[PDB]
């Protein structure tokens, strides 16, 4: 039965695409967060199971995110600088420009986390609610 959270954390009220994401990061002012998995990817199972359970994650995505979860490629490239890897969690400024320099610890796969990632993951969350201005 398929779910629009897929794992990610069930009480967040997800967009269905990219575009929808984008309307709603610009007139909310809030970054939009893209997280891009596979379901049969044991990396993305095992982030999304922390991520969905983790309480400061979950309170910023409901209430200072626009949240987004894909397991297709949007038609942006700008989204996947760096290849199309998964787990990748791209930010989004309302400004509708990709936050390229948030990036996690791999620095060539910028954009992916693991379980170990979780406060570099936090504190990217909160780097990109400083916003472009």
């Amino acid at each position: 039965p398929q779910t629009l959270s897929r794992g990610w954390g069930d009480d967040i009220t997800w967009v269905q695409t990219y575009e929808e994401g984008l309307f709603y990061a610009q007139k909310s002012k809030k970054p939009l967060m893209v997280i891009h998995h596979l379901e049969d990817c044991q990396y993305s199972q095992a982030l999304k199971k922390v991520f969905a359970q983790n309480e400061e994650i979950q309170e910023m995505a409901q209430n200072k995110f626009i949240m987004l979860n894909l397991m297709h490629e949007t038609t942006d490239k700008n989204l996947s600088p760096d290849g199309q890897y998964v787990p990748r969690i791209m930010f989004v400024d309302p400004s509708l420009t990709v936050r390229a320099d948030i990036a996690g610890r791999y620095s060539n796969r910028l954009y992916t986390y693991e379980p170990r990632d979780l406060p570099l993951l936090i504190e990217n969350m909160k780097k990109a609610l400083r916003l472009i201005q």
